[PDB]
């Protein structure tokens, strides 16, 4: 009887099947099949085809993407993709008129294009290009210029720089229409005097001298990019004057000192809301500005700014949390901290102080996921009180006593982490369960939440998966100092608890983050256990997310401690359970993971025989400002600098002697530095201690390349093997 | 008896004695025990305390090293030494008064300065400084600036750029004083327009952003520098005017193309000779250029110019060699391959065509040593046939047939390869054989050729090598096609010819190499034979040097093929024998012999169980442009581009599945760039190979810094053991 192999894995033997569909009103989604994009009606579920696999057969370009308008009058073909950073990328365009079915082929969009965007009604254009912004009110009339500052790795219109895009939009776009498509705002970063990451890039044989790639990116406590925030009326827009930009300031308890824009959200046609973000990240202020018809102008009166500090640690989740604005405007809800340190969501009034909390109880609200004139609906892991579930709620505004789950009976046993998707106004949405049984997808009407039809249930791969021996997933928690800490572990077929079994913590431990949960995953860890017989665990210790402040601030100022620590220990209770063989405990993760696995492996408490680490952080200045000052403050004597300076993998070198220890990078990681592993192996080789290494060319932080990928698995699990004096 | 372990070696626990003297004239030399620097008398050897180790106790920083002015008047001390490349570095200067014994306090040698020399006679002083020169006919006194127009990596005056300094000269310096010290000759280097190899530098813990370093390199096919020549009259500088040089420029013959200058030799008072080389390495001029006296100028008559070619290979074994004047300059000895392509004395008259050899037969003169009137004396390969031997021998002037070996016979047991130094005018030399038995210095007379005392037997360290259970060493020859072709073999001690033994394949094998020999060395090897009872063998196939350009020369325009294959034959030829474990085959090599290695383990011979390549060559685009043009020409499609491209490593890269292979290099490696290395493991992960890697981060090529050092040699003998299944 066969097992899920390595080759499985890699080469995508059993393949879990999807149903990604475009909402395009309040009752139609888009939806691709054979390449023939399909509409479809969410009442009746009848559909027709929309677009023809055939259409672009005479192209002479594979087409990367496409985007339809609003109106459905045209269609943006995406092709020529080039991509950059995690978000970023440029790429070719042209426009497919509909009615008249044929490719425009005036006023073009140019090549190199690095963000594209319609308007959120009608067909208008936006795009970035040279780090410029132009406007296309019409698809085969010339553009408009907005910007004339951009310039490469100095000033950014419309876009981000590499440290925006990654830790703070978590996008490349930094344009935003009005509901209207009447403004569009945008912001422009000035990189001037960052300083640049330099690394070489190697490419195809064929390059005679390697490239050296530079990017601006802010390290701990360097310089930060500027920012500035401005509103352009469309409408207005001359042939022969140039488009007047007009510009938002920053509150002046902002501009003080170094502060990040981090939020921008139109409320109505006239009323954008903007949040600001300290250098010090423990302080915000929400904005809310509105247009003038008189003088042109955007006036965010002081007197209604919103305020958040934290003072356990920093504010929000990754971020201050977005806010959801009532239809009017004049009101808008959004996630907060409450007095018991759980988030929860809080009513809040324009020009009225305080917010008023509609949700309560030891657990947390994930996402606001729509708001109707009645109902406002988010996902929470409030059901069974399980941390690392989701489900899916509505509360009844005019009684927030009245809570529904939509999800948490749809089938209780295969579907407790949810996601949902709700069509233009949300008279229907598209529920998905991500486990902890195969995923399942399903349309519903919100009118009586009536579950309408399945759209797609992997009984395809139900039935492959049958026919092999595959692990379970256990999902617990154990106490420590009177509190549940919660992990999970995957188990080898026909499992027996009076066996010994190796056990590879699997380990990530971010601030925030979550790796015990329900979801179904086919993955690395499923061959582990599946084939050779490894228990994978993993733990969610202090620092991790979705269970209160008081878990997930403790980490504040502080990372690479408590988060160490408590990895250590649950592999110490794991242990203490019959069925795990001490002598064979291993430890390994990517990124953050790394970092952690480096620290646990350095610790010297003698509970792992070996590890591996990719692209790990070794030492918290070589990261970004963004992200590291946020849990770390400054590296300053004045600040954090000696607690900066306590938490290096470096200064472990000594006790890596007591390890076999596999360092793995990708030496074009853009993101953690080849330079955070350079640092670690000069250290071991500096004090003695032998290890095993290996580089990755011109992979990036994914070494997500087909072949490095492969590779990379195929690496670790000799080394794993070797370990555990497996066959 | 104990064996001579891994850590011995590493710990340096038994170390070679040296006798390394200076020279002072004909009769006294200098030498340093102690830190005491004598005097010595050499027909009686008697000694004096030149100046005592307690000298400069006070002196304030360490001294890394010294040079006393030919007169003994003066004495440089040299320190903070910052090492550049093999040659290269900077430190600083200060002078000794010898009389009256205080420190020159002004008009002080600057710090970070390039280059210093004494004149050949006196105490004047040449020195370079940010890419100037500059002299000081006294140490008080202020210098002269004889350059105006030094720039950092652009222009080089007396000092080498990277590529002249690694494979022109063997040295930093491009500054020659004539016999006298009344004229200075120096070169100059035009780096403009060479492309710069860029890599990163990560530097301690503490730098946050790692440095990019920047160094004028030209690859295979790229632009060289250029180069200009110079003689100025060192004693009438002027205090109130410029210095002015006089340019020699290059024979119309060099001019007409790219070439170089490869060789700087003074003849007479007013006689310099200079050796030109074409970028095709096939073609060299010498010229003769007189000072004229009334003129200030020099004259290179074109009818004096001796012209060197090639139709074989290149020019010299790795550059036309160095001329040897007779006292009155009129006319010179050379070595030069014969009509049987064999490398012999040849003798030069001034104004005269041809030239006479006065030595032949099928062996090569490695050296011309010293040079009376009566005797020429030089060092070759001759005696009982060996070519890894070395002995000095002289040769009569007024009879050629009348040669005489003054080493052969000394201890022909002990010693069977010596190298040699003599005084001024040849009246004494020291005698300094390193094989087959520990090292040994004598002094002698020339007069009669007596021994005059032994100055060191190693006999502390012969002692405690009585302890020690030492490897032996064959050394053999096998035949292929009739062709001798010399191995080598370190043997486990008590080696016994019935057993199978492992066996390491130790590999250099790079044009005019030699690896097979009759020198004691105490190694790596010496350690994996006494402990691991491994056969460490090397093997000099075609392209090896010393045998004749039949042998050198079969690898011409073709490296990657005869060589490669014939170390692969010689593995045959091994495990023919029969205490060879035709299982147990390993190979191994650093730089040259990590490209052979790579090609061998690529080859799909089956041979080689596995192997380990150090910084090795992947691609010869990628080296540098006087090497590999040399033995390759250009990788143009005119000239030599489609062997370029069929001796990559990468289009190798399928047949690596067959073995186990260790892939190492320095990231800060300036010589075989780590892309090499960089370019091997991509396109061993784009064809699914497993292979294991180890960066050595800010090791250049040596990865010489005694952690690392220790470090690679640990890390590849747990691979060799491993591969071998030793214990
Ligand atoms: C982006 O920021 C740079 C850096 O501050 C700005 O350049 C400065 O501009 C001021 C005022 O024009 C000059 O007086 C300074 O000398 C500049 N300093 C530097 C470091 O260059 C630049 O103006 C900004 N660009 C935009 C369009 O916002
Ligand atoms: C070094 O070589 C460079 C490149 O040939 C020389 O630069 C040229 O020199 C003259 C004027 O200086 C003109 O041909 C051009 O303006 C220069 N071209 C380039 C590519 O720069 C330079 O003069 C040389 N320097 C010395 C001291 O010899
Ligand atoms: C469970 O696996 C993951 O969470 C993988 N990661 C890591 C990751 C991801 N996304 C963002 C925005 C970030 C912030 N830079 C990170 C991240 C977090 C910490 C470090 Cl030290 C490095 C990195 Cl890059 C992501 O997807
Ligand atoms: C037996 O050991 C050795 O031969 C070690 N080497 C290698 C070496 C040495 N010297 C010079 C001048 C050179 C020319 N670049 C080289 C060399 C030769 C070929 C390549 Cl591909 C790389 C390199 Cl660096 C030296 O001492
Ligand atoms: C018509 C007009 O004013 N267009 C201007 C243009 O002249 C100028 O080059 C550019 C930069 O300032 O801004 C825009
Ligand atoms: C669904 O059917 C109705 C009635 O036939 C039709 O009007 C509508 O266009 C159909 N929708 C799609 C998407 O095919
Ligand atoms: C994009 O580049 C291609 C390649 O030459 C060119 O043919 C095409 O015209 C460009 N497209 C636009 C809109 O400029
Ligand atoms: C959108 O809103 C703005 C707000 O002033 C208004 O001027 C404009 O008329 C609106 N656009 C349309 C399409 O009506
Ligand atoms: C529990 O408390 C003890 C203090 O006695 C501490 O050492 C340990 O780290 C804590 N563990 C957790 C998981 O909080
Ligand atoms: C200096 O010289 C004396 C001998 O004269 C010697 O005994 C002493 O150890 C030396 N000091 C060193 C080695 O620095
Ligand atoms: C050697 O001895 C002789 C005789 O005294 C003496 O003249 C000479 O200076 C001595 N040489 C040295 C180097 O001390
Ligand atoms: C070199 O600098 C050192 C201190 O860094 C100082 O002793 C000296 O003055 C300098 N030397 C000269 C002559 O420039
Ligand atoms: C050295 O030789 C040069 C060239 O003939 C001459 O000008 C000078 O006088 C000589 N100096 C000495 C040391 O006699
Ligand atoms: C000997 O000759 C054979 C036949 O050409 C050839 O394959 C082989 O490479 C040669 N070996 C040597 C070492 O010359």
């Amino acid at each position: 009887r066969k097992t899920y192999t390595l080759t499985d894995y890699l080469k995508n033997t059993y393949r879990l099947k999807l149903y990604s569909l475009r909402w395009i009103s309040d009752h139609e989604y888009l939806y691709k099949q054979e390449n023939n994009i399909l509409v479809f009606n969410a009442e009746y579920g009848n559909s027709s085809v929309f677009l023809e696999n055939s259409t672009f057969d005479e192209f002479g370009h594979s087409i990367n993407d496409y985007s339809i308008s609003p109106d459905g009058q045209f269609i943006l073909l995406e092709y020529n993709y080039v991509k950059q950073w995690r978000h970023s990328y440029t790429a070719s365009y042209d426009i497919y008129d509909l009615n008249k079915r044929q490719l425009i082929t005036e006023e073009r969009i140019p090549n190199n294009t690095q963000w594209v965007t319609w308007s959120p009604v009608g067909h208008k254009l936006a795009y970035v290009w040279n780090n410029d912004i132009y406007v296309k009110i019409e698809p085969n009339l010339p553009s408009y210029r907005i910007t004339w500052t951009g310039k490469e790795d100095i000033i950014y219109n419309g876009i981000t720089d590499w440290v925006y895009e990654e830790e703070v939009f978590s996008a490349y776009s930094a344009l935003w229409w009005s509901p209207n498509g009447t403004f569009l705002a945008y912001a422009q970063f000035n990189d001037t005097e960052v300083p640049l990451i330099e690394y070489s890039f190697y490419s195809d044989e064929s390059l005679q001298y390697p490239k050296t790639v530079r990017v601006p990116y802010p390290k701990a406590g360097a310089v930060n990019p500027t920012v500035k925030f401005f509103v352009v009326n469309t409408d207005s827009l001359s042939s022969v004057t140039n488009a007047t930009s007009i510009q938002i300031t920053a509150p002046a308890s902002m501009l003080i000192g170094d502060h990040y824009l981090c939020d921008v959200t139109w409320a109505t046609q006239e009323r954008i809301s903007l949040q600001w973000l300290r250098r010090i990240q423990n302080y915000s202020v929400m904005d809310i500005c509105d247009y003038d018809e008189s003088s042109g102008r955007w006036n965010c009166l002081v007197a209604r700014q919103h305020i958040e500090m934290s003072t356990t640690g920093w504010v929000g989740r990754f971020r201050p949390s977005e806010p959801h604005f009532t239809l009017d405007g004049n009101s808008f809800y959004k996630i907060i901290s409450n007095e018991e340190g759980y988030r929860h969501i809080c009513y809040f009034q324009i020009d009225k102080k305080d917010c008023t909390f509609i949700t309560k109880g030891t657990w947390e609200v994930i996402g606001i996921e729509a708001l109707t004139s009645d109902y406002l609906y988010y996902i929470s892991n409030e059901y069974k009180g399980m941390p690392g579930g989701r489900n899916l709620y509505k509360i009844q505004l005019s009684d927030y006593t009245k809570v529904t789950c939509l999800s948490c009976e749809l089938n209780p046993e295969r579907c407790q982490y949810y996601s949902v998707s709700f069509s233009k106004e949300a008279k229907y949405y598209q529920l998905r369960c991500s486990g902890p049984g195969l995923p399942l997808y399903t349309l519903h009407s919100s009118v009586n939440d009536k579950g309408l039809r399945v759209l797609e249930d992997n009984s395809a791969l139900d039935k492959m998966l049958q026919n092999v021996q595959m692990p379970s997933k256990k999902l617990d928690f154990i106490i420590l100092n009177e509190t549940k800490f919660w992990y999970q572990m995957i188990l080898p077929p026909h499992f027996d608890k009076s066996k010994k079994y190796p056990l590879l913590l699997d380990v990530y431990a971010g601030p925030c983050s979550q790796k015990a949960d329900t979801v179904f995953r086919l993955n690395w860890a499923t061959y582990l256990a599946s084939t050779e017989n490894i228990i994978v665990a993993s733990f969610d210790g202090r620092g991790s997310g979705y269970q209160g402040d008081k878990i997930m601030h403790a980490i504040n100022r502080r990372l690479g401690t408590f988060e160490v620590e408590d990895q250590i220990e649950a592999a110490r209770q794991f242990s203490k359970m019959g069925f795990v063989d001490n002598k064979r405990i291993a430890i390994w993760g990517w990124s953050y993971g790394g970092y952690v696995t480096s620290m646990v492996l350095g610790s010297g408490s003698g509970v792992f025989k070996c590890g591996i680490a990719v692209a790990p952080v070794s030492r918290w200045e070589y990261y970004d400002s963004v992200y590291t000052e946020r849990y770390m403050g400054l590296p300053t004597p004045e600040d954090n600098l000696d607690h900066y300076r306590n938490s290096t993998v470096m200064s472990r070198a000594e006790n890596f002697k007591q390890v076999e220890y596999l360092l793995i990078h990708g030496t074009a990681d853009d993101n953690v530095h080849f330079q955070q592993s350079a640092q670690i192996s000069k250290a071991l080789v500096d004090v003695g201690v032998d290890f095993q290494a290996m580089w990755y060319t011109d992979e990036d932080h994914g070494i997500a390349s087909s072949t490095a990928h492969q590779h990379i698995y195929t690496h670790m699990s000799h080394f794993i093997k070797q370990c555990f004096s497996l066959p």
